[PDB]
């Protein structure tokens, strides 16, 4: 057994004011042989976020436990494309 | 047994003010041999979010437990395309 | 047994003010050999969201437990297309 | 047994103000060998959302437990198409 | 058994003021043979965040326990593309 994470509860008491936090958890954990990105925005529990992303990319991944024996992965990336995106006003 | 996550409950007490948090969880966890992205926006529990994404990409992934034996994955990416997207006003 | 997630209940007490949170959960978890993206917007429980996405892409994935033995996946991506999308006013 | 998710109930107490939340859940979970995207908008429980998506894409996926033995998947993507979409005013 | 993380609960007591924290957790942990990036923004539990990312990239990863025997990974990156993204006002 492996890859455990504990809880982050809020606890006992009142809360007031501006931009405070108690307990909570955020991030990227326990992923196996996976790809995340190549042009991606992620936003949660937030006030007025603004985000811009632009990517020309190639990603390749692999995980094996008594696996990937006498095998092959082959990838050729994007070639010769044209793309235009307008304004947000 | 593996890959456990604890709960993040809010707890006991009142809450007032501006932009506070107690307990909660957000992110990307326990994915196996998967792809996420290549032009994607994600927004939840938020006020006035604004997001722009543009991608030219290739993604390839694999997971095996007594698997992927004497096998092959082959990928050729996008080639020679044209794309135009207008304005948001 | 594996891949467990705890609950994030709200708890006991009153709530007022502007943009506060207690308990809750959001994201991408426990996916196996799947693809998510290539031009996608996702929005939930939000006020005035604005989102633009544009993609030229190829995605390929695989998961095997005593599987994918002496097998093959082959993919050739998009080639030679034209696309125009107008304005939103 | 695997792939469990806990409940996110609202709890006990009053609620007033602007843009607050208690309990709740949103996202993408426990999918096996599936495809999601290639030009898709998703919106739920929201006020005045605006979304634009444009895609030229290919997606391919597979899941096997004592499966996918001596087998094949073959895909050739879109080629030589023309498409125009007008304005929303 | 390995790769354990303890909980960061909030504890017992009241909380007021401006920008304080008690307990909590944030980051990237326990990933195996995976890729994260190539044009990506991530924001959670925040007030007025602003983020810009631009990438021309290639990423390649691998994990094996009695795996990756007599095998190969081959990657050729993006070549000859053009991309323009507009303003956010």
């Amino acid at each position: 057994r492996s890859g455990r994470f504990g809880g982050n509860p809020g606890g006992f008491g009142n809360q007031g004011g501006f931009g405070n936090s108690r307990g909570g958890g955020a991030g990227l954990g326990n992923n196996q042989g996976s790809n995340m990105g190549g042009g991606m925005n992620f936003g949660a529990f937030s006030i007025n976020p603004a985000m811009m992303a632009a990517a020309q990319a190639a990603l390749q991944s692999s995980w094996g436990m008594m696996g990937m024996l006498a095998s092959q992965q082959n990838q050729s990336g994007p070639s010769g494309n044209n793309q235009n995106q307008g304004n947000m006003q």
